[PDB]
């Protein structure tokens, strides 16, 4: 964290050179929640706790949202010398309502490095519990005359990135493809897309003895193992990162997440009582053969896994980061932007005028402005 420190100075150095914008960066509060990859009971170590918060951003331009990226990061602790983090990235999607050129794949890109800068130990200081306790008082008391939790780990700890590309007509922007002036990728162009973003952040951001694995399920390595040969990060390989012998079961190995193509087929799996008969080879199979064929979509799963080369030590402020005080707060002002039609501009504006209200009235805080910084 030398040269650039907070969510702004990341955003502006890739934003255009005097352009002006304005950012949300919200945040749910870190809770507990169960293990990224389900355990299994011949293991000789299970996960103390897992953490999971959710990271949402927001881009506005000339009083309009035209670009949202959610992103998941758990923190899974082993004991206080033992744990990982894994940022898993969730939705992108834009809206084109935006009137000026910007790089979306550079935006995204630096927001996951400022992401990647966060100190670990920032989702460990205050953490909602899985299990709380309570003592519920029955009305009959009433007469007619009247925690969080805490945990440490390492600074510089073991760094997973996931995601699953897949090519929709809007995410987080419902009917946004009705305006044509939204760019959607086909699957091809998203999966090297997100390609590129990988493959800098790998350069950027990790040391050279990181795993980087690219596979497109149900298709044969030939075509995967093609396209890496022109990657600049030089160890990418075709495969994933959840490989190996938790026996060869996909439900001990497969990873568990919000609204995840995976975690959907493994539940397939579940209703049809098949998790102890399906291995990972099965499932990367059935996963295109019997689930994602249907979306008649290319499609891809990327991952990385391993040190940054330097060490994550920021706390986000207040103004990199709003954390609602509420469950309910966080939800609402998401919705402003998930909620709103966006088949025309005043989609864009709305989304833009209800949340800046919502922030000043309820939590006296503004949307952050950026004055870009990156020339052509
Ligand atoms: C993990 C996941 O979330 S996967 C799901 C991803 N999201 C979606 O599929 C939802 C729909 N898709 C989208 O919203 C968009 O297509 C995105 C976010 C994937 C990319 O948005 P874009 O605005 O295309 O991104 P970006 O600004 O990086 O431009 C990408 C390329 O398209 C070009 N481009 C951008 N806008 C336009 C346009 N209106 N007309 C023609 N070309 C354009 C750029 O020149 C660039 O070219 P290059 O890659 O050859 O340099």
């Amino acid at each position: 964290m030398a040269a650039m420190m907070s969510l702004n100075d990341f955003l502006s150095s890739v934003l255009p050179v005097s352009e002006q914008f304005e950012y949300l960066s919200l945040q749910s509060i870190p809770l507990e929640t169960h293990a990224v990859v389900t355990p299994n009971k011949d293991d000789k170590r299970v996960p103390k706790s897992t953490i999971k918060t959710q990271h949402f951003f927001s881009l506005f331009h000339q009083g309009k949202v035209f670009f949202s990226l959610e992103v998941y990061v758990y923190v899974t602790l082993w004991d206080e010398a033992d744990a990982e983090r894994l940022i898993f990235v969730s939705k992108a999607d834009t809206n084109g309502y935006c009137n000026t050129r910007v790089s979306v794949r550079d935006i995204t890109k630096i927001i996951l490095e400022f992401i990647l800068s966060i100190d670990p130990n920032y989702y460990l200081q205050k953490v909602k519990p899985a299990i709380r306790s309570y003592k519920k008082i029955s009305p009959e008391l009433i007469s007619a005359a009247s925690l969080y939790l805490s945990f440490t780990c390492p600074r510089e700890i073991l760094t997973k990135i996931c995601l699953f590309t897949r090519p929709a007509s809007q995410y987080l922007f419902p009917d946004s493809s009705k305006n044509s002036k939204k760019h959607i990728l086909n699957g091809e162009e998203l999966m090297k897309w997100w390609g590129f973003i990988l493959d800098r952040l790998l350069i950027e951001c990790f040391q050279n003895d990181t795993q980087a694995k690219l596979r497109i399920p149900g298709e044969d390595p030939a075509r995967v193992r093609s396209y890496l040969r022109g990657m600049k990060y030089p160890l990418w390989q075709v495969g994933d990162i959840f490989t190996s012998k938790e026996n060869s079961l996909a439900v001990y190995n497969i990873p568990l997440f919000p609204d995840d193509p995976k975690a959907r087929f493994i539940h397939q799996l579940a209703e049809e009582d098949r998790l102890l008969k399906v291995s990972l080879s099965s499932f990367w199979i059935e996963l295109q053969e019997r689930q994602e064929f249907k979306l008649s979509v290319t499609s891809s799963v990327m991952g990385i896994s391993g040190y940054s080369l330097a060490t994550p030590s920021l706390f986000p402020s207040s103004a990199d980061v709003i954390v609602p005080k509420s469950r309910k707060q966080f939800r609402a002002i998401k919705k402003y932007i998930t909620g709103e039609e966006y088949d025309t501009e005043e989609g864009a504006i709305e989304a833009f005028t209800n949340i800046r209200d919502f922030l000043l009235l309820r939590m006296a805080t503004n949307l952050q402005s950026l004055t870009g910084k990156r020339e052509h």
